[PDB]
Parts: C-alpha cells; structure tokens; sequence
C-alpha cells in the first residue's frame, strides 16, 4: 500500500527521501531526521548502511506533499513507516527542510 524511493542522487542508493502515500509521492521533513532513520531507509532499499542523513534540501526541494515529520526510528526497523512518527501529513514544515540519505552501496 506504501512505497519508498530516493530521487536526484545520481544513484539508486542516495537522494531525497520520498514516500508514496494515498497515491501521491511526498517528502519527509528533517526536523527529527537522524542516522537511525537513514539506516532504516538504506536497509529497506537494499543499499547497505547509512553514511549520512543530510537535511536542508541536500538533494533539492520537492514541490508537492510533505507526508512525514518527527520520524523517530530506533534504527532496527524494516520499513520507514514502521518507525514511530506523528501521524501523516506535515502541517509544520516547508520544502526547505526536505530530508535525504547517503547509503554505503552508492557507486
Ligand atoms: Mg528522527
């Protein structure tokens, strides 16, 4: 029912995090975004371990929905949406804060 991708990284294993929610791709706010969250993304995609969890539109800004904020993974989960989060749809954040990952399998 949900899906996850990275965009604008020049490689499938780094880029801006996007989640398909209710049929539309949205971004993730960087307010609580850390390497625990990035490790979950990298594992879910088959991309190894997280080298970094860059914020502030490191891979550009999205232009539509912002679907998650305040994501707080322990780091061991198998899907980003399985981590604790404050519901769906960010009412707090703008696209200046869109979150990214860089995974070890980048090549
Ligand atoms: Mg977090």
């Amino acid at each position: 029912s949900l899906a996850l991708r990275l965009v604008n990284g020049g490689d499938r294993c780094q880029g801006r995090v996007e989640v398909l929610y209710q049929g539309s791709w949205g971004t993730v706010c960087d307010d609580s975004w850390d390497t625990n969250d990035a490790n979950v993304v990298c594992r879910q995609l088959g991309c190894g371990w997280a080298m970094s969890a860059p914020g502030n539109a490191r891979f550009g800004q999205g232009s539509g929905p912002i679907v998650l904020d305040d994501v707080r993974c322990s780091g061991h989960e198998s899907y980003l949406w399985s981590c604790p989060h404050n519901g769906w749809l960010s009412h707090n954040c703008g696209h200046s804060e869109d979150a990214g990952v860089i995974c070890s399998a980048v090549n």
